[PDB]
């Protein structure tokens, strides 16, 4: 089978980006969801090396493990990878280190002995694995919970390092671990917590506070916390990131919040190891030399500050961290006595925010991310950037990249700075898909094959999968919970989500519209569904029709589905079923006939969703089970329900009677299910399915085209992506399967290559 992304590219948090110290273009970025990229300069492509890993595995037992807490490399061997794995400090029950001997292509992997956060508050920060350079079997590793420990096994085994006082704030910990690469057996490691910045000089058997750093706020600071009305997070600051320049000067990252949100103030200093000399270094403090003027407005909070990166003589680069508005990168080669400003640099003349040009919002090549403009496509400028935590200049050529909550930005000549001028920029997400995708819908005719609804970017009519799209407009949504199209009026389709920026003076229900032209154009129900939550648009179905739409908002509140023939004008909540649910779907073919699978029970509605019947005998029948229901695209009252974790149930009578497919209540355990065109023109429809298929086989996708007597093995070993959250097939292409994940975008699968 052909495994392709359908593009969208980035969409999610960077949280780090790692260069090797002796091998030209040995670059890795980590993602909060998403697991690690390696970068391929020659295909100038981002290579997914992590693609193996099966998030809450439906085996035994598992976690979210797909999420890159920290990266470290071995500074004296290039081919050496170490990952640390696990989403989250409360939720996982186990984490791991990942061990590589040839870059990522291969790792074994080893237990934890304590919980990580990939996915927590302060994954902004920054490097907690790093590789003792003077003894390259021993690795530290700053834990969010438990100190410092220590490993010389290569990563295998692992001790706590008591002799580290830990009074980090619980669950961040220590954030940044650095050797000193000239001095053997120094070290420096931030706990996140005042006065953090901790010494050894004795190969990590003693510990003590580097002498001389700041336990308060600076008079600036404190000056602007006075200023502005809103009081400061902490007594002291509080660090985010540290480093060494190879000039031997360590520089430091403070905010007064872990981030990646949240923070409200921050500081920057370096030290001076051969003196003890402190400088305060922070870039749009008064004083100190940078260019563009800092504008220097006290009534405002200025936020925080995250990334760092060093580089040939004083050279050194740090970021802003929520400083939202004068987010921004700046360049010293200075050791921070003096600064250029790249984002004021780079915007515009006439932009309230750091910016950059709309027209230089694209791929090297000259792809457009259409969708980086949200809400204003067309207005010449986006954003400059947001959570720019991990930045780097390349130790090997003239590039700075920079990551947001979004994409990479990136130039491949940084020194244009140097002479007050704006880096050329481009996005440099080639390769990288962090979507966390919510619902994928692909109607029986039309433009498109695929319409997408996922967190944050809203979701796209995918016109084209080897491109990024633009996202939903008027309106934009945040999030786009729910989606669906007409069986017999594939032009129709309904659209339900969070919409943060309502379209002006624009009348109706800003979290809810519907297209009778293939999505070219949308407009608002005229009313929204009682009940709807504002973070969360629920789950629409459309009847066969296109007149019908039924809307079940995200929470309960004593009523089943609502319904409309009056596109929104009125919500009619039914008689029969008074539970809100996901697991609607409506017939393809019959109109004003939707099912309902909800906690254990099954029912139907002939009369557009006015009332509704409980059938669905055979399907499994005393535990309440959550459950999907799909449709034939080509039968009135075929469908299917697929049972999470028990089975996959088929009926051809409307839901009167319901077939267990084979394995059904044993080794059949499917987490997501879908129809797609048959193998032969009008047989049974193809089946898909991400679980468990039968007693021998492997979680994995499978489809089956003789209803679940076979099923055939789609992907591999190596191509799991954290394991598929949605699913459909494709009325039109046989043998064709969308995937969606929940940290690695959308996957189009094709039978044969």
């Amino acid at each position: 089978a052909e495994l392709k992304p359908v593009t969208i590219s980035g969409g999610g948090f960077i949280s780090g980006l790692v260069a090797h110290p002796t091998e030209k273009d040995l670059i890795y970025a980590r993602t909060d969801i998403g697991g690690t990229y390696r970068w391929n300069a020659a295909k100038w492509e981002w290579e997914p090396i992590t693609d193996f890993i099966i998030n809450n595995a439906l085996a035994g037992n598992g976690a979210n493990l797909l999420g890159t807490e920290s990266i470290a490399l071995d500074p004296h061997n290039p081919d050496r990878l170490y990952l640390a794995q696990g989403d989250y400090v409360q939720w996982d029950p186990w984490a791991a280190f990942l061990v590589s001997d040839d870059r990522g292509k291969t790792f074994k992997q080893y237990r934890s002995p304590v919980p990580m956060g990939a996915n927590d508050m302060g994954r902004n920060g920054g490097e907690r694995l790093a590789v003792n350079p003077h003894w390259t079997d021993e690795l530290w590793f700053g834990s969010r919970t438990q100190g410092l420990w220590r490993s010389t096994d290569r990563a295998q085994t692992w001790s706590r390092m008591n002799q580290l006082p830990d009074s980090s704030t619980y669950g961040i910990g220590i954030i940044s671990v650095i050797f000193d690469p000239k001095n053997v057996g120094t070290a420096y490691v931030a706990s996140h917590a005042v006065g953090g910045l901790w010494v050894t000089w004795d190969g990590g058997a003693n510990w003590s506070q580097v002498g001389g750093q700041p336990t308060q706020w600076s008079d600036w600071t404190k000056s602007i916390v006075a200023a502005s009305g809103t009081a400061i997070q902490s007594s002291g600051p509080l660090p985010i990131k540290i480093a060494l320049g190879k000039n031997g000067r360590l520089y430091i990252t403070y905010s007064d919040a872990p981030g990646p949100w949240g923070v409200l103030y921050g500081e920057v200093w370096s030290y001076d190891p051969t003196n003890g000399n402190w400088k305060h270094i922070t870039p749009s403090r008064e004083g100190a030399n940078t260019y563009p003027a800092p504008t220097g407005n006290k009534k405002v909070v200025p936020g925080g500050w995250n990334g760092i990166s060093v580089g040939n003589g004083d050279t050194v680069v740090v970021s802003t961290l929520d400083a939202n508005g004068e987010d921004s990168v700046y360049l010293s080669r200075d050791a921070g006595n003096s600064w250029k400003d790249l984002g004021k640099l780079t915007t515009p003349a006439g932009a309230g925010g750091n910016s950059q040009k709309e027209s230089d919002a694209k791929l090297r090549n000259g792809t457009p991310l259409p969708w980086l403009s949200f809400q204003n496509r067309g207005s010449g400028i986006v954003g400059f950037g947001w959570w720019l935590a991990a930045i780097l200049l390349d130790p090997f050529s003239d590039r700075l990249l920079y990551g947001t909550g979004a994409v990479i930005w990136a130039t491949d000549a940084v020194s244009r700075a140097d002479s007050n001028q704006a880096p050329s920029w481009y996005i440099n997400t080639e390769g990288i898909e962090e979507t966390a995708i919510l619902v994928l819908k692909s109607p029986p005719a039309g433009p498109a094959h695929l319409f997408s609804g996922m967190y944050d970017l809203g979701g796209m009519r995918h016109d084209d999968f080897s491109v990024p799209q633009p996202m939903y407009s008027k309106p934009t949504f945040s999030s786009t919970d729910g989606l669906d199209f007409a069986g017999r009026a594939a032009n129709v389709l309904a659209r339900v989500g969070r919409n943060d920026h309502p379209d002006a003076g624009v009348a109706g229900c800003t979290q809810g519209a519907y297209t009778t032209n293939s999505g070219d154009s949308w407009t608002l129900f005229q009313t929204c569904v009682p009940s709807l939550e504002v973070g969360n648009g629920g789950t629409i179905a459309v009847g066969a029709d296109g007149k019908t739409f039924v809307w079940s908002p995200s929470k309960a509140d004593g009523k089943g589905p609502y319904t409309s023939s009056d596109y929104g004008k009125t919500w009619t909540a039914p008689s029969g079923l008074s539970k809100q649910t996901t697991g609607i779907a409506a017939d393809r073919v019959q109109a004003n006939t939707f099912y309902v699978y909800v906690e254990g029970d099954f029912f139907v509605s002939t009369d557009g969703g006015k009332s509704y019947t409980k059938k669905g005998n055979g399907l499994p029948c005393c535990w309440t089970y959550t459950g999907t229901p799909v449709t034939s695209n080509l039968r009135a009252g075929e469908l299917w329900v697929s049972v999470k974790g028990v089975g996959i149930y088929h009926s051809t009578d409307f839901g009167n009677t319901f077939t267990a497919l084979a394995g059904s209540g044993s080794s059949l355990n499917p987490a997501v299910f879908s129809i797609g065109a048959p193998q032969t023109p009008n047989a049974t429809e193809t089946l898909f399915l991400w679980g468990i298929p039968s007693a021998s086989q492997p979680e994995g996708l499978y489809m089956s085209t003789d209803n679940g007597g076979l099923w055939t093995r789609l992907n591999d070993d190596a191509h799991n992506y954290g394991g598929a959250t949605v699913i459909s097939g494709d009325p039109r292409i046989y043998g064709r399967v969308y995937i969606g994940m929940n940290g690695r975008g959308i996957i189009c699968a094709q039978a044969l290559g």
